[PDB]
DNA sequence: TTTTTTTTTTTTTTTTTTTTTTTT
DNA sequence: AAAAAAAAAAAAAAAAAAAAAAAA
């Protein structure tokens, strides 16, 4: 017969459309139908794919040449529909044995001498790919962003003769490359208190405020704190590659699988610092994705921007919708925010501009002082590593934690988290008495018994103990 | 000569209008011709048709074909004609007899093999196909989407040769598969994670039983989010006839509803910066928005004094009528919205009140059934362990079935949709009642729709009550939940 | 077959893509195909490619001729894509052996009768040009307006086939012409510590302020500190002249191999000084690049603009978008400052309303008292031309500071400003009673430290010894 | 008094439909 | 002979200028 099928994927957002080529070579005169809605693919892919079978020393069909790509109410933008519309012809044409065409994809696009260029943002078609156990056989000028999986399987070429080589034979075409931390805890001297809570904090997932004279070193414990967190898992560190490059390059293997970090500026821009419009593109609220998010000088940040941020740290995703459509763009970030502690009324005033909704889900909360002088003046003998251990111990507590429950000490509800504390008449008649000497809100005091568990947890006690609930207090309370 | 007409469906809205592709052959030059405002995603199926009937050995036309896809007016939109098309032309060249299409309607898309691939937004063809008898014949990949409508006349296939065989020989096509039949028990929410808000929680209970709109007034961090939340859950299932109208707006605007919560109320709670397109209708072709994605359901309305007056100002309309006529100079779609409100607001963000008051729309506030405060949870409540836990939403939404029930035997319309012979008349005041109504009004400075919106409310606790009439304590108990702000 | 590859630029912006034309010639009839989303003035260069290569006795061919452009997902604009195509006919007929074309990169259109003619934004394309060592041929009309930048290995042709004989036989192909000031940093009146100061500032590379009566010096001290710092590269002065290009005018006389200087007046705009909106376009911020900036009267301007440059004054590039595109331009300079010492509350709070973030970032401080007639016997101090000299310290101190780190003494960190600036004990000693005398912020302490460092490093010293430390607590911040 | 922010209006931009000059 | 190259209109959104409401 003359009819063949192949299949690739089309990027539109963050999500690759399985798209379905299929190509139909009739018995008329010369023609070359596109069907499908293609963009820049319909007039252009025709001309390439015709000079790469050519040049490739490859029959082209003298008949009429009919190809519909995939779901027909389905915009198709990429440029790498060269390959696949290329092995269609050829498989159509029973110059490839299309026995073997059914397990794998093919994404490239194809020059006038048959080589093969590199596309765009390739590593979610690799994901997908994956997903599905099929083979992916990618472009070389690709090999780069594909060798960050290392996901067997999949392959690069660097021309059509040699998938082609490829399919009819069965050649290794080219497999991948195998696989082509500096600041550390350490650096900050002489802190103590705010160290070990923000040590705590990642221990807990928690989120934490900042709150300190100017130059008392908030944005150094924020550079820092990154080290702490567990390093990505595989799967992780895909999504986090796989939203980076939607936006383009990488200059990826030696962060790879740390946790991103993303400090936003105060004055941003609400679609740059939120998700994007237009061709959907990610915000800085994304990159953020599995890592941790600096708000630095919360209160100058308009409150129009922060009233969203309410969605992502309750759903771990924030769709933003268009007329034309709306994406995911996951955001499951952990947020570090950082505040003066106000100079009056003036006080009040300061106060009144951060926006309440927010700062309510804020777990923790430490004041910085400047430093000791004497600290300051003496040396960084102390340059022993620590944040390997700690991130060990941060590995350990987490593991605990979803032991538990999928959910982090930081993400329980209110009947979870009064389930899983012990919460005996011991800490509860202290815990009424405190509340009556200062009045905590609801959700204060859910905060404060999260807070609490995560310390437990972290000396190992089964249950919640009076010293732990004290100790949580004192990270507790938001602003004087 | 030879023409054939077969049936098919359009949508646009909600509303699938029927569609009549006419194929035509004539002995000119083998042109293509497609009339009827073909939209590109449809204007191309020609060679997608001819494809799909080659590959099925067929014999194509190599005659002038002229397809009509046509009411001349309407603009057609979906993908779904291409097996419409492809029929037409097959009985229009004598390939197929053409009394199998008496009373058929095809709806699919066609790939270069024959296989039939599945179109979206299917449930509303299912519904019109239903109501108008007809049989309808669908895609396979559909069956899962179109098997909660249960229609029995309704078959799948898998490509081309699949229905060509059915319509010439009935070869029995496949059918679809069973309705997805599934529990509700756990709701993993429950009405007992609401904690000592007795008073409020038993306000809640009385508009669930009634279908008033209920506004929530309190200082944050008390749970006005939670139980309104938790309000889906007293709410009881919704009948098929009212599930399958919902589940047309899913597929529309979403896609695969979950198969489990289908008949489950909607719960929506737009934020308040979504734009006014997104919560009030759709510009574009049209497409729902989260008001009519309420349908049936709770519309959770959180910081009422905030969002654009221009969207607070419209809810009239859907809350008087059930319907949004969102217009866009072309034409104007229905987009039901009958909804159930819930609003929650901070009754204090001196003189400066006044800035912050009046942002609202008096009217709404003024259409609101109820209004109830939430006290901040005191400690006593707040430290004290669930030492009582026992479930409590089956019990309650038991009652509420009943109640609704009841509700329907003087008028089918719920005690918040009905009017003056109802604030006078259906709740039996007596006489005794009048002259404490007389009383309690002289001393209360209250509007004319002040006095109406009791008698809904007295009517709901009545009947709560059982009691044929309201016994003077009803309305003692809904005084307490009307007035407004501090 | 026939079949060749030709190179071009595409210039958008500041930066200019590479285009890989490719051409191919069928057996099909007459035809003339291009690809790669070439717009209206690249796609009409079908029949001028036609007539120039007819007119240069030269062979069209009748075949059907095929044109990929480069990139099948960028769309190619400017004019010059007449020259490449026309050479890669002729190299797919056979005409021209097409090894030639391996490393050139061609630019120009082509005219109705062979000749060439010019094509703007040019300084671009031979910036990329240079970077990938490859021969740029332009058109003669463009020679007037590169030679400007003094760049070699450029050649301009007039005509097709001047270019067609260089590349068979080497024959010349002309060349860009020859290229075709003292400010005497010794003028600069009798301020001698001001004088070593502005040395010192240039040595480690740190930002200075100047204090004094308004027009008492200053500017005419600023406008001869550039003077000392070191000559500009070749790629650095190309991307100097790149960025006044995209501004649109370097026809004039500058001597494109010095440091820039920029003095914007205080009324200033938020958009000309940091960058242009509408078409984005390079703002004064950027053409200060590889320059010295000057900001006098510093306390004028705005408390948003002076935040945006906190960025580019230490990632060294300002990132303009509008939701549309992001936007790129280098800002690495080294800001200069000037202030009166104000005009009591009334006087507090002049320099109470400054940008004290950005001012916490300006290392050093010095005071121009006011001359009156001491200058007036030029002799025996304007007559030394001592430029020279500085410069050449200048040179030896930034390659000495580079290779202990890749990094001047003004860019340092917490970290290193310690592991390199080696105090021992009485070097540490001395600072402890320095800070109990005035216990400065962290981030002064490090200035001070820095700045030591870079006195001591003047000095050929192992250390920063305690004189060093000394003459650098000469300038701290004396802001009241 | 001695001084600044917030909100609204006008102008502008982008996208889509329309349109208007194409592609064959 | 058939659309896509384009000056126009409207939906929707954003920025700068301006009004003014507010506050030093
Ligand atoms: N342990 C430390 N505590 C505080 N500052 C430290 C410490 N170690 C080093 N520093 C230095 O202290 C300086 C303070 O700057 P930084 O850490 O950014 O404070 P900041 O609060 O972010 N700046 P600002 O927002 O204007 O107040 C930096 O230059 C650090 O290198
Ligand atoms: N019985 C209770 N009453 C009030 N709040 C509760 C109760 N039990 C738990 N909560 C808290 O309430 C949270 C959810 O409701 P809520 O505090 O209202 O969130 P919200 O969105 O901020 N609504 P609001 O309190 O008006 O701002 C839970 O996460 C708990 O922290
Ligand atoms: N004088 C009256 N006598 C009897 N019924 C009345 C009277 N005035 C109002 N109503 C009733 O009020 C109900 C609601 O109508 P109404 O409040 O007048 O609508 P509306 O005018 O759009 N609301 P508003 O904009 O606040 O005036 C009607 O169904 C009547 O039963």
């Amino acid at each position: 017969m003359s009819l063949a099928f192949t299949k690739t994927r089309s990027t539109i957002g963050i999500v690759a459309q399985p798209v379905s080529v299929e190509v139909h070579l009739s018995n008329g005169l010369p023609s070359f139908t596109m069907v499908g809605l293609a963009e820049t693919a319909v007039k252009e892919s025709k001309d390439r794919v015709r000079s790469a079978i050519i040049n490739s020393q490859f029959e082209f069909p003298c008949r009429k040449i009919t190809v519909n790509l995939g779901p027909a109410n389905l915009p198709k933008t990429g440029s790498g529909f060269d390959l696949p519309i290329a092995l269609g012809i050829l498989a159509a044409s029973e110059q490839i044995p299309l026995t073997n065409l059914a397990n794998h994809e093919f994404i490239g696009e194809l020059a006038l001498s048959g080589e093969l260029r590199g596309v765009s943002a390739i590593i979610p078609a690799v994901l997908a790919a994956h997903k599905d156990n099929q083979h992916l056989i990618i472009a070389n000028a690709n090999a780069a962003e594909a060798s960050l999986t290392g996901h067997q399987k999949v392959f690069t070429a660097n021309n059509l003769r040699e998938v082609c080589d490829y399919l009819c034979q069965g050649t290794s075409l080219q497999s991948l490359p195998p696989k082509p931390y500096e600041l550390d805890w350490s650096d900050i001297k002489g802190q103590q208190h705010a160290k070990n809570a923000m040590v705590i904090a990642a221990c807990g997932g928690h989120s934490i405020l900042l709150s300190g004279a100017p130059g008392s070193g908030k944005t150094m414990m924020a550079k820092r704190f990154s080290t702490l967190l567990p390093e990505l898992s595989e799967t992780q560190a895909l999504e986090c590659a796989a939203i980076n490059s939607i936006r383009g390059k990488l200059p990826d293997f030696r962060e790879w699988r740390l946790p991103p970090f993303r400090a936003p500026h105060h004055t941003a821009s609400p679609v740059a610092l939120v998700g994007g419009g237009n061709p959907p593109k990610p915000g800085e609220i994304s990159l953020a994705h599995h890592g941790v998010l600096f708000l630095d000088e919360l209160p100058e940040f308009n409150r129009q921007v922060l009233e969203t941020l309410r969605e992502p740290l309750e759903s771990g995703h924030i769709c933003i919708s268009r007329a034309a459509a709306q994406i995911e763009f996951p955001a499951k970030f952990q947020l570090i925010a950082a505040m003066n502690p106000c100079p009056p009324d003036r006080i009040s005033r300061y106060l009144a501009k951060l926006s309440a909704p927010l700062l309510d889900r804020i777990d923790m909360q430490v004041t910085i002082h400047a430093l000791s002088q004497e600290e300051l003046i003496k040396p960084n003998t102390h340059l022993e590593k620590q944040s390997l251990a700690i991130r060990e111990k941060v590995t350990k507590m987490h593991e605990i934690q979803m032991a538990r429950q999928d959910s982090l000490n930081a993400n329980l509800n209110s009947k979870t988290c009064e389930m899983v504390c012990e919460l005996g008449s011991e800490e509860q008649l202290f815990l009424r008495e405190v509340m009556s000497k200062l009045k905590l809100s609801a959700r204060g005091y859910h905060r404060l018994l999260k807070v609490s568990r995560t310390i437990a947890d972290m000396n190992s006690s089964k249950k919640v103990l009076l010293n732990h609930l004290q100790q949580a207090l004192s990270y507790k309370q938001n602003l004087h």
